[PDB]
Order: structure tokens, then C-alpha cells, then sequence
């Protein structure tokens, strides 16, 4: 299936020099709505399970400095300013990265599947500043953009086909 | 075990000529209480899992016309007048059927087992009119009866034996 | 895939005693729009190919008489009153049929695939009266209903995945 | 060849309650003209041999009674009112038959092949009343229709290709 | 054949800082005219089929930032400002890329071959801005050049040799 | 065990242009307290042995210059300004390094294990300037940050389980 072999655009956010280390820049809950094609397919099924892959593309240059840290937070843990992302299993993203950086969010769940419309407890992916962005030139450029892309994992699947006009 | 090899009477409902297509005639939630012998056994166990088979016997004649449609609704979907039963996986029941028609309701659940007294989310079986009943003679007979019978499926089982006098 | 293993409701039409033999009661062009689930999937693909199966359920009784004839018309043949359906390859449908009657419409096409939004030349399925309906009782019932259901064939497939928001 | 794998419409006749037992309702001589597609092919050949299959579709209902008898008459036997069809090899056709009844007419001939335009001696298929039609309701319906279809047998063939514009 | 083993110059376009994300910078229809040597060979043949490879060489530097996205659009889809290139299968091109980036455009066609002079429906390759170009120095340089090169794919071929002086 | 398969944050220090070559920037003694998860586990054991891996992430840019040198100092050697780090076995760390640099500190000890609370003689890891940091632009940026991460080695282990409320 071609809809699960390629990465597709999901979202975009901004990283600036003002952001102090430890600040959270981007959070998203695990859901089929985070992919363009799973959102279409979800209207004819009553449940889902499996993980998803995320890919980050940094639109920086070779003169910038600074790093970001991304990690997956298990269900049942409060998300806020006092979260130590750097002490979870994580990956490191550079400002002058030329190749995309990929992190997989597995389906960490206490149930067997997520009902559509009420998935229950789900994991969360959190992006935060590890080292603050620096611009040695000090000109008019004080921020850069990061693009997010997603692709379903190998074990992702739908269950319990249903009528398209039904209500969850 | 003879208590799980034969079909036994569960309920009965009425089908008339006045019922317009799409009207729901009979609904039942998945439960051990839908069989005479599982209801007795349920008083000494604390949990259950597995499916059940349903059998419909139509007390019609060779001059009637009209059809019914039966389907299993997954947990988490609202049941009401605006439910498109004909666009779920279903079976078709005729008014002049001589042989019984059998549909199996599997145990579609997000948990590992159903606690007794609080099973949680369960599937539902829905019977509705597919084509309205017709009587070409137009006499005094305007309704017929349908008998419902049940038998536990192969994978049905009880767990966690408990004292008979305990309270759930 | 459960969306291609079961039959689902498509349409319904009326057959009465007034219809003279040779009259056409129901026609439909070959298209993914004739199935509830292929219509949803067609919004993310740019082409399709393959056949479809049709199933007819007659809501008659044991006292009616009369027969219908159904056939597949190859592309490039005019459809109208002067069409001899009975001299094409066809199937015969009875008024008192208890079991559904199934006919397969293959993908007869001069191209390699059908572009979505402009399929080109396609076959057509035609239903017409073979012997007129008769009611020996002669009461108030002069018409019966026929339900149509569809299921994709084994060789049906989609090609050329595309963005859901694109325009054909 | 698709022209010899399917049944096609040939003719139709009427069966009523007035017809006394032993009356002949339908007769036809063995000929390539009894099939739509052999009639077209016969214009480029000078001879033919082989049998043909006949199929009868009764447009009755479940309340009618009565039976018909069909048999093949060898060449050289006079056909008329004093013909005992019931004492030839025969098949029995019911008024409330749901499935078509098939009889094969073999090529019983004293020659090697039939010249086109002068076949010589040929067999004949005869339909007659075995038990008279009865309508217990006694309303306005006193007759039913029977449709005839044909398909060439396995051993049917043409010989001696000729110019289409020649005269036999 | 050396004419199908090496890349050769096709075209060039301009990328500037003013271009907003989503703007289309370069489009080309699939054709033998996009390669220097297939254009010469096309004057003695009446048809062609097969894909082509494209190669992009960015004349940027190590201080620029920004990315482009390239994708193949199937035949029968409207090309314009409201095209979501980022949600097709695509490749990502960087402003400071040192190595060339290659994308293959297959021959997506509903026919068997493309007649020369009237190929019919053909795919299209589209280049658009994914992240806008940025120059941290902010001097006089506000645009860069991108060179395009092509090479026929393995399955490309010509058919139906014809006189060089004939007219299509 | 996931607590010994991933790197986790330990500390951070500052590197500036003012630091002359040979100056020491960061020193740490070998201890279970240098990892977040070994510090928790150390409260229920009475001894430990084995090495630890260190990882350095430099938050520099592509325009900076300068290098650092890191080495492991055996127990029993005085640590001070007159230490020739460059003439020990060492690794070299660059200011514009994109990938992390890893050095392993083995458990060089004259005993069999380190008692908790009084480990005895232990090795030390020393970071010092090899070539001074340079900023060709000469703007307001005169310092960069270096992040330190740790992960236990393969041969690290605890011994002699003890009551959590005991005192060493």
C-alpha cells in the first residue's frame, strides 16, 4: 500500500533565539489524525492500534548553532514546564542538520485497542530546547522553521469495519 | 457439556405490516444473561469472555413477503433511528424461511475479560426491517412472531471462581 | 480486507404488474461509486480497474409469478427501448426466488485503467422484464421491491495515490 | 466460442386451463434457424449436422397445478392428434417449476449431413398436455406463458464453406 | 548506447528569497523533447513509451537556508496554485546540497504507447517551495540558480520506424 | 534493562575564547553518582565495580574554530595546572563537531570493588583546551556550551544488597 510507504507533511513550528533551554516547542498526542491518509480511512473503522514514525526537517543554515531534544512520554505522566525531557529516552536534533531525523512513537497502551472517538490513554511526543539557538552574525534573522512529517509504522492496523455514516 | 451443545429459547418479538423499512424491531446487549444455563453458572464466577450464537425461527407462511436484516454493532457506536444496519456486515432473514437463520456475535472488547456485574464496553445485536411485510390476501392477519434462541460459542469461558453468596 | 469480503446495500427499485415484457426497469454504469466503501477510497487515488459483483434480493411471495432478465452490455452499444437483452449472455431472476441471484460485471475496457473523474468507455448492467408479473388473487398488491447489493471483484484495485485535497 | 456456451431466447407459447389432456401446444422441426447465432452463420456454409439443446422456463406460480410432457419424434412418423407422446421417451414439466427443464434433441438422420436449404428427414420436438392446468382460486387468471431457449450441442458443426452471395 | 548512459543539460530556473512557501517554481510535461538526444531520434519514429530520470544541481552555498519539494502528478489532475505537492510522494531538495538529487518520472499512461505529435495524457513533474530561502548575511545576493539534467530510464524505447520526411 | 541502554544528561560547562591552551575546563571523579539511574540504585547496595561511558555534545556552529582534548587519569596522579593531558591516551573534540564524541572511562582500581560511601582510589576524567576557540566574525558571541551525557558500561554491576534505610 503506497499510503503507508512514504512520509507526508503533518505540521510546522518555529524555533527562535529567545527560547530558553528546557522550553517546550511542540507537543502532539498519538492519533490517526496525525497522518493525511489515516484520517480518511478512520471514518469507516471502529478501532485502531499500532505506532507511527515522525520525521523532522530543519530549515537552518551552516552558521547557526543549537540543539533540540525529542522524547516519547508514557501515558499517565503529567506534561508541563517541570518535565525533564533530557532524562527520558530521546534523540538529539541539530540546527544545521542536513539529513532528516526520525523518531518512532510506539503504541504504549494498557488496553487491546483504541476505540475511535475515545482512544483512552495514549502516549505523547514532546519537543524541547536542549541548547539555545545562536546566530553569530547577529543580523535580522532570529528564528528558523521545522517541518514535521509522519508515516504509519509496520504494526499499525484498523479493526471492526463500520458504516461510513454511523456516529461514534 | 450438554449445556453448550444445544440451542435454547431466549425471547420472542412481533413483526407487523405497519413497520416501515429501517425500523428497529429487536436489540440485545452481549451478556451471559441471554442464555438460560449461563445465567445459572454466572453466580459462582467473577468474569467471563467469548461469543454467543443466535438463531431466529420465523412463524410465517408461504404467502407472506418481506425481509429482515440483522447485524452486530461494535462497542462505542450510538444506537438509534439513524443507524444504517444495511451497511454493516449482516445477514438476511426471509418471512417464509423454513430453516432457522444463525448469526454469531463475537466478543469485541478492548479489555481481557468482562467483570461480572460491570462488563464494560460490549457489542450489540440489532434487528431491523429490510423490506416491509406484505399480505396479498389482506385479511385479519397483519403480524407474525419470531422466536430467538441462543447457544454459547466455542471460545466462551468463565474465570475466577468465587463464593456463591458473595456480592459483585 | 473486510471492506471487500461482504455485500453491502446499493439501491432499490420497483417491479409492478403494469410493466410489459421488454421494458427496462433498472440500469447502472460501471463505477466505484456503486459501492459504499469504494466511494470513500476513491478520493485518494487517481485511477481504478477491475470488476464488481451485483446481488439481487426479491421481496416477493410464493403466490406471485413472473421473471426478470439481467445482462451486461459491452461499451459502444446504444441503450434504449430497442435493446434485445434476452439475446445477450444473461441470468434469469424469479419473482418467488428465496435465494439471492448474483451476476458479475467484468471490466470490459479498451484502455489500461480508468482515470478518476473521466473513466472513458465503460460497460452497463441492464435489468428488464422477461415475463410480466401476475397476481392470481387480484387484490390491492400490484408491485414488489427488489434490493440491489454490491461487492468488489477479486481483480479490482486502485492505482496512483494522490493528495486527498487535489482536484481531478 | 461464446455463441455456443449460453442459452438464448427462441420462442414463447401459451398454456391455458381450457386445453384438454393430450392436446399439442408447441412443435418445432430440427433446424439451425432455431438459434439466433446459428441462423447468422448458416449463410456462409452448405451443410450442417449435430443436435441442439432446448430449455423451458415456466412463468407460473406456487398455487397452480398441472404438468406438461415433451418428447422427440423420430423422422418418418406422422405428427397429429393421434400421437401418444406419453409413450415415447420424454421429460415431465411442472406448472410451479422454479428451475428450467432441459431436453436434448439429437440429430437422428439417415444421411451423413443436412444440405442447407434441403435438410431432408429431420426429427421433431413435441410439447403436449399431460395433466390439465388448474387454478384453485378461480379468478381472472386462466393462462400462463412458457419461454423457450436453445443452445447448440457439443457435436454440432458446419461443413463446406461457401460464398455468402450464393444461392442454395 | 552512450546516449542513454549519461545525464545531459536540459534547463535552468531561479529561486529567490521572495518566493512564499507553496509557490510553484518549475513544471514540465513528460516528453522525449526534454532530452537533447531523444529529440533528435524522435524524428524517425512514430511512437514512444517509458520513463525519464531528472537530476537537480543547486548552485547554493553553505550559509543559505531553505528547502524545495518535487513530485510527480498523475494524468488527469488539475495543476495550479491550489495543489498540495507536499502530500504527494515526493523528494526534498536542500539549498546547501552538495550532491545532486535524482527523481524518476515513470510513464503513467492509460494507453499502450504515445503517438508522436499527439501523446495524449501524460504525467507532470512539479517543483515548489517547501521552506522559504533565507540569507542570514542580508547582502546583495537574494537568488540562486538550479540546473536540470535528464537521462532516459531503462524501459524507454521507440516504436514504428518511419520516413524522416513524413509529417505526424 | 532500559536504564543501561541509553545515554542520559549529566552536566554542562562553558568554553570561551579567553581560555588559553592547556587550561582545564571540566573534571569529574568516577562514581555511580554521575548517572541519574545508578544514583537511585546505589541506595540499596553496598558496593559497585565497572566502567562508564561519557558523551559530549558541542553546541557550536560551522564558523567557529578550536579543539579540546579529553583523557582518563589513573589513580595516584596529582591533578592540577601542570598536567600534560595531551601526552596521555586521549581523544580530540572539535568545535564544529556534528556527531557526539564518546570516551570510555574504565574502572582502574587496586581493589576488588568500591565500598559505597568510601570507594577509595578512583580514576578521573579531565577536559582541557587543545587549541583556543576562535571567532572570525568577532561579534558578540564569545562562548559556547558543551553537554555531557553518561551510560554505564557493559561490565558495571552492583554487589551486596542491603536495607534501604541503613547507613554506610
Amino acid at each position: 500500500e503506497t499510503w503507508r510507504t512514504n512520509f507526508y507533511y503533518n505540521d510546522v513550528f518555529t524555533w527562535s533565539v529567545a527560547d530558553a533551554p528546557g522550553n517546550i516547542l511542540y507537543t502532539v498526542q498519538h492519533s490517526p489524525q496525525n497522518n493525511p491518509f489515516t484520517a480518511v480511512l478512520s471514518q469507516m473503522y471502529a478501532g485502531w492500534a499500532g505506532g507511527m514514525q515522525f520525521r523532522f526537517i530543519v530549515a537552518g543554515s551552516g552558521v547557526f548553532g543549537g540543539r533540540l531534544v525529542a522524547a516519547v512520554i508514557p501515558p499517565g505522566i503529567e506534561i508541563g514546564p517541570g518535565l525533564e525531557v533530557r532524562q527520558f529516552p530521546h534523540v538529539v536534533i541539530d540546527a544545521r542538520s542536513l539529513e532528516p531525523v526520525t523518531i518512532t512513537m510506539p503504541d504504549l497502551r494498557p488496553n487491546m485497542y483504541h476505540p475511535t472517538g475515545n482512544p483512552g490513554l495514549v502516549p505523547t511526543l514532546v519537543l524541547s530546547v536542549y541548547n539555545n539557538l545562536i546566530n553569530p552574525f547577529g543580523g535580522s534573522t532570529s528564528a528558523i522553521q521545522v517541518t514535521v512529517e509522519t508515516r504509519p509504522s509496520e504494526d499499525f492496523e484498523f479493526v471492526m469495519i463500520r458504516a461510513p455514516s454511523s456516529k461514534t
